[PDB]
């Protein structure tokens, strides 16, 4: 809270997952933001499930893609706020096709209330992640299957087409960074994350930002 904040380093971030070959990135980054804000309301981080979106919300279109405000909208208009456990919904869709949406047979795991669109702005982003907690965002991910390490000093930034998770920020650094969870497994980047560089709006980060509200 100014300076550097890693919400993974707090206790409140799940192991990173993988889409598989599902266009589902949107899904990911919708449940990973619920996953946070679930415990930084004060209950045990569970787990939960992104099938859920990609065969329920028809809102959205599954496999070929979705925004992260309409699933969060789809949860509270039409799904009574609930947001199931990743163990009683597993994931589905790693061969690229979205199963029939199945209504009963789950648990929830935890509930959202709505949800806040965020400033395109980073200094505001940040200020409000560092107190709030993380930030589902949409970005640029073009040059983002040549990451192999580092903080990322120059991205192109030309078309959002992938949502991820900004999960913290350093502003301490050489060059100050975020810390972003993607959903391309471990196997990828950092441990599956990446580090862009902070204030030049890198890869388009600070257009499409926004929160699940839980409460």
């Amino acid at each position: 809270a100014p300076a550097a904040v890693d919400w993974r380093a707090r206790g409140a971030v799940t192991a990173v997952k993988d889409q598989g070959q599902c266009g589902s990135c949107w899904a990911f980054s919708a449940i990973g933001n619920v996953e946070c804000q679930w415990f930084l309301a004060g209950h045990p981080l569970t787990n939960l499930s992104e099938q859920m979106l990609v065969s329920c919300d028809k809102t959205d279109s599954g496999c070929s893609g979705g925004l992260m405000n309409n699933a969060f909208e789809w949860i509270v208009q039409e799904n009574n706020g609930a947001v199931y456990t990743e163990d009683s919904y597993p994931y589905a869709s790693g061969e690229g096709i979205s199963p029939p949406c199945t209504t009963s047979g789950h648990t929830v795991g935890a509930t959202i209330t709505g949800h806040v669109e965020l400033p395109q702005d980073e200094a505001q982003i940040a200020a409000w992640l560092a107190v709030n907690g993380p930030v589902a965002v949409a970005v640029d991910a073009s040059s983002w299957m040549t990451y192999t390490g580092g903080v990322m000093t120059s991205c192109v930034s030309e078309q959002l087409d992938h949502g991820v998770l900004l999960v913290g920020y350093n502003d301490s650094a050489a060059v100050p960074y975020w810390i972003i969870k993607n959903s391309w497994t471990t196997q990828w980047g950092e441990e599956g994350y990446i580090r862009i560089a902070k204030g030049s709006n890198q890869c388009l980060v600070k257009e499409e930002a926004s929160s699940a509200v839980v409460g």
